[PDB]
């Protein structure tokens, strides 16, 4: 039985998801666990599973579920995004997560020209992953949640194993996620947290409005998102920068006329193979998707590159062009209930991270032939482990 992921390469999509699309482009495959699962792979049943709540991200934590991977949160945690709707934080996390806060984007253009100054100082070749992209991510959520910066590199380190995508239960992912929670716990208890999200959150904490929600979840907030954004964005980015890299032609028009990044980066998003698995979801009722009768219990993986590569949504769809009718349309942060909370964010960290780099390394190139990049495995992002550049 075909097996899922098919390759933990984010520079190419596989010929194979194509031929998927057109010939089953909902597939019965074999997860990393030995569970079966439905690979849906159009554009058209992509959207149809993420648009239809039957289709629930909260089961797929279910004991005894054919499961994707191991969970590496609890349980509940699954459910995050209804809790905070169900607790009404829903407004206030999104106010705080914006990129229009003020002095925000400022800090993210500071931070990313001080990165690559450093680069330019040490001299090539650099790791733009490591040393940047990933470093940019970091800064970026510890302002956002209103945190120590010197804070942030300890809790990235915990991204590596907790955004692991396992057949088995991971024992050091609940060393770091308690050890987080406790630090998040103890922010919430810190007075002089007052900015960001974690400050709004210590202040709804002690609003009458809000006494009945928990403790547990006010720290969960900031674990989550501090790890979801850090690792989503840090990974786009890295992965971005490699298609603009392969892209010269791209990559000159947009350092000549950078009014055109904000369309790049929406290209980018398209054509991104960041996320290594289909997004899961467990059926909850008998559902008809295409050829298939979805039974209820079964598990479904909706592939984000089976969507945004798909040739009747997107003509020409390995090419990037800047001014496609429908150029958000795409599934980079999915679609439905549990659509990214943090696109606009998102999108804003990769305009600002890469109108940097290109005023300050207008010639940048990969120092290394593409082939021997790292790709890591066994883990919910494609990511390369090291980016070596030179310009
Ligand atoms: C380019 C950057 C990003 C990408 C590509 C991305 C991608 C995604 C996708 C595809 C989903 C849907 C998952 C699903 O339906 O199963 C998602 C959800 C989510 N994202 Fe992002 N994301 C990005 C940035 C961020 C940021 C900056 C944050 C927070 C600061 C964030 C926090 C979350 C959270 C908490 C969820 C769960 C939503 C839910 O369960 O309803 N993401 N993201
Ligand atoms: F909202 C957040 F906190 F961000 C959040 C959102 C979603 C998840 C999630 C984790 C795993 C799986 C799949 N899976 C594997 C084994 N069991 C279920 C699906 C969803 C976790 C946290
Ligand atoms: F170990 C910590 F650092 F504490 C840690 C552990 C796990 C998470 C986590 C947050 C969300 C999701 C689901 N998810 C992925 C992309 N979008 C939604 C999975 C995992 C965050 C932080």
């Amino acid at each position: 039985l075909l097996e899922v992921p098919f390759s933990a390469r984010g520079d190419r999509i596989p010929d194979a998801v194509a031929e998927l699309r057109t010939r089953e482009p909902i597939r019965k495959v074999r997860t990393i666990t030995g569970a079966e699962a439905w690979l849906v792979s159009s554009y058209a049943l992509c959207t149809q599973v993420l648009e239809d709540r039957r289709f629930s991200m909260k089961e797929t934590a279910a004991a005894g579920a054919p499961r994707l991977n191991a969970l590496t949160v609890p349980p509940e945690v699954v459910n995050n995004m209804g809790n905070i709707a169900d607790a009404g934080l829903r407004k206030a996390v999104m106010k705080a997560i914006t990129p229009k806060a003020p002095g925000l984007e400022q800090f993210l253009r500071d931070t990313a020209n001080s990165l690559l100054d450093n680069l330019i100082t040490e001299g090539a070749p650099a790791d733009l992953r490591n040393d940047f992209a990933d470093p940019l991510a970091t800064a970026l959520h510890c302002k956002v949640l209103g945190i120590p910066q010197e804070d942030g590199p300890k809790l990235f380190r915990s991204l590596s194993i907790a955004f692991m995508s396992s057949a088995d239960p991971i024992p050091a992912a609940k060393i770091n996620w308690d050890r987080d929670i406790e630090y998040m716990a103890g922010i919430l208890e810190n007075p002089n947290i007052t900015t960001g999200l974690m400050g709004e959150l210590s202040r709804l904490r002690k609003d009458p409005a809000y006494s009945h929600v928990s403790d547990e979840l006010f720290a969960t907030i900031g674990v989550t998102f501090f790890g979801a954004g850090v690792i989503s964005t840090g990974s786009f980015l890295t992965t971005a920068l490699i298609s603009l890299i392969q892209r010269p032609q791209l990559r000159n028009l947009l350092h000549e006329k950078p009014e055109l990044i904000p369309a790049g980066v929406e290209e980018l998003l398209r054509i991104n193979l960041s996320f290594a698995d289909g997004l899961p979801r467990l059926a909850t009722a008998d559902i008809q998707v295409g050829d298939v009768l979805v039974r209820k219990g079964e598990l479904v993986l909706v592939l984000l590159e089976g969507a945004n590569f798909d040739p009747e949504h997107f003509p020409n769809p390995g090419s990037i062009e800047l001014d496609r009718p429908n150029p958000t349309s795409h599934l980079a942060f999915g679609r439905g209930q549990h659509f990214c909370p943090g696109s606009a964010l998102g999108r804003r960290h990769a305009q600002i991270g890469i109108e940097a780099l290109l005023k300050k390394m207008p010639g940048v190139d990969l120092a290394v032939p593409i082939d021997q990049l790292v790709w890591r495995t066994r883990f919910q992002r494609r990511i390369p482990e090291r980016l070596p550049v030179l310009w």
